[PDB]
């Protein structure tokens, strides 16, 4: 498994990591390391949706932005935390 | 079989999660895992229609939005999902 | 040698809606078969109602064109007057 | 010769098919089948001009409508069949 | 490994070095020593995001500008630090 | 080891030199015997950075040009040299 | 060691010559011989360089076309050349 | 040492020998009794450049053409020529 | 000293003969005999310069074809040859 | 001195012979022995031109595949004639 660069935020947008990860469970690791999580999540800050599987994660280009969240939390898409905050 | 990236989610549009599969079976195992179906059927959020094959699943582009219902469901698309809750 | 395709099949009345895929007329209308009570089925294009009648016309089609299937010799239901129709 | 599709019809517009045919005369053989005619021809349904050559033919843009009809027939144009109805 | 180019500049944009570096450490040793910070990182000048692995740096293209500042500093990305000036 | 040509100039674009050097050292040493400067320092004419390791030199495409100039100074790059000059 | 061709020129274009040369020193000298200054300097014609060493020419493409002409002499670069010859 | 193969013509390009040569005088020599010039000079129909000693000669490729005219002689370019043709 | 193989033409390419020679003397030679002109010149079919001496004949390809023609015809290159058909 | 395999043919490509000849003496024999030829003479199918010599067929490679036919016959070359077969 090749080693891929991603970049994780949390829901608020105020802690921006870019992380190497080969795995969605390497990923998840690092991203809990560095996150207050019980239990963390990935979703694509685009849409929402939850990266499930290993298989969807390498769907996913390179450097795609992730919220890491909670188990069944909802995200503030990039579309509706960019226009709340203007 | 080469595995892609599909969007799934419920005719309500509360639970959303990135599938990767090789094949429609493998697709429907996975959403099922994570769907309160007894046994699922995959349409097309874009007009409603039922991916019936594997044929016609490979046939569509990957990323593609899926709705998760029962068998000879009807779906709320898209368009009419959006326009009746902004309503 | 033939690539498959995807196309999508309704009856005259828009109540079962499927994706299919096939790479021959033949195939698709077999498809078409299993998924419907007629009992010799027919494809039509909803845009007009013509009926696609070989398979050259078939590959002749853009993937995801929307058929009516139907019976033999019967005429559908237009997009247009099924969608106005609809409204009245 | 590549296959292209044309949409052919009589000219009272009851029998409407689809066609595959690299050849204006593959096409002719084609709507002969499917329709009770003795000897066929193609008109464009637009302009009532008959298809007199493969080379016309292959001037068309894919998908137009042709009414076919007898020899030396005059043809309900499109916009007087639509009128008339 | 292979040593690849960088280009290291503080928030402020005043100090700007070209560093060959193999390893995140040792881009963070170089940039340490022509810096004055204490606990030294790296973030993309583009979005600001932390280089947090080597991975993720060896992720990035040879010459990606970093901004080198304190452990959790908030920097002025470069579309907003050009937009400033 | 290897031999390369590289391109160097003042802030002022009077004196150009093309210079062969297979370190960083060699090449500051040819600059400054052709050079006023007391303790000479190497720059990327494009953006200004200053080549801070033999490494980073070589990272760099063969006849880069680069400025040479004091260790303080900061340089009219290219871009603003001839913008101005213009 | 290897002997390489270059095409070389005065700078107003009038005689041009190709010159066998291993050493910046061999063809520099070749250039003296056929024009009539007395410490000739060699400059790349895209650049306005000078080659200031024996190492800097082998940097250089076989066939590169060179001004000789004074020491420290500034040559018009064959692109604005060019550009007043029309 | 070694025979190669060179294409020469005159600037009207209306005599065209192909000419064994393992000298520049060699070829100079054949040349000059195919051609009516008394003292004649090779000049590369592409640039116009003089081949001036055996060593920049041999550093072209095989089956190069050349212009044979009298000495310090400006050339009809090959771009120039059949250019002017038409 | 090897024989090796070309192709002669006249200026027409209606006579066309493959001939073994080991020199240049050798193969106008054997096209004297396959050809009428008294006194014959090798010219190359792709450009049209006269092979001059015995060396420049050797510094050619194999299977190299030549156009036979008088002292100082100028040959009707293959370009143009094949340009008027 | 050597026997090696040939390949051989009339215009119409009916009659497809391998032969073995140390000659064009010996080649040219076998082929009138089993064609209706009176003085015959080949051809490559290739080019169409005449193998003239003895030398020029020794030229060749191989399993070269020869028209047989008259003494100045013009040949439905290979790419001729497989386009008239279409």
């Amino acid at each position: 498994a090749p080693m891929r660069g991603y970049k994780v935020t949390d829901n608020e947008r105020t802690r921006k990591y870019g992380i190497g990860a080969n795995s969605l469970e390497m990923l998840i690791a690092k991203a809990k390391s560095k996150f207050p999580l019980l239990e963390p999540h990935l979703y694509l800050a685009s849409d929402g949706f939850e990266v499930s599987d290993d298989e969807y994660l390498k769907s996913l280009p390179a450097q795609t932005l992730f919220i890491v969240s909670g188990p069944d939390a909802v995200i503030t898409t990039d579309a509706d935390f960019e226009f709340e905050k203007m």
